[PDB]
RNA sequence: ACUGCCGUAUAGGCAG
């Protein structure tokens, strides 16, 4: 709709570098720009995707109105990433394509931190929390992911992606600081 | 496979 513009920015083999390290790099300096951009209008994808292998491939998709793109391929979130990178030309995106969530999902991968919530908001114990929240509670997704280091936490996390049911039409919506979706879609191909 | 947040929640959502 809005969105009909994308740039596409594929990685480059390097021998020091793996493509996961290289992407979640890539993507850790979209999200900084993000943030300095503000606003919930520029989203993201995987076009090489590899469901099977819950792999991104290496291939980071940007959606957004052409001058924006125009604007985050000058900007010093790409500094020292150019080199490992090729850039496609900001355009107009095909048509037809179905449209796509592309979203953070995230999991219950932790019984004992939910234990520390539980104890914290109900003032039990270990014990209590233990018995009433137990080990099986776990979650583990299949979904490829990036590997985080945030800022204002001090702590590295695994950002867990999930490209969403196609649809033929797209809804109105927004995106976060890091182009996933808070509702908004974006156009896949 | 981290830390936390919302929620009565172990349901379910969210932040970096």
């Amino acid at each position: 709709f809005t969105m009909d513009h994308y740039l596409d920015i594929r990685l480059r083999p390097d021998p020091e570098f793996p493509p996961a390290q290289l992407m979640c790099v890539l993507f850790g300096k979209l999200h900084q720009a993000l943030v300095a951009q503000g606003g919930d209008r520029i989203g993201v994808s995987f076009p090489d995707l590899d469901e099977s292998r819950s792999r991104l491939g290496e291939r980071l998709r940007i959606h957004a109105s052409a001058d924006d793109l125009r604007a985050l391929l000058a900007r010093p979130w790409l500094e020292g990433l150019r080199d490992h990178l090729q850039f496609g030309e900001p355009a107009v995106v095909p048509h037809p394509t179905p449209y796509r969530q592309v979203s953070r999902v995230q999991a219950k991968s932790n019984p004992e931190r939910l234990r520390r919530r539980l104890m914290r908001r109900h003032d039990l114990s270990e014990e209590e929390a233990r018995k009433r929240i137990p080990d099986t509670v776990a979650r583990a997704l299949d979904l490829p992911f990036v590997t985080l280091r945030s800022q204002s936490t001090g702590q590295h996390f695994r950002l867990f992606i999930r490209h969403g049911p196609l649809q033929v039409t797209a809804e109105e919506g927004g995106f976060t600081c890091y182009g996933l979706s808070k509702g908004g879609f974006v156009p896949w191909f």
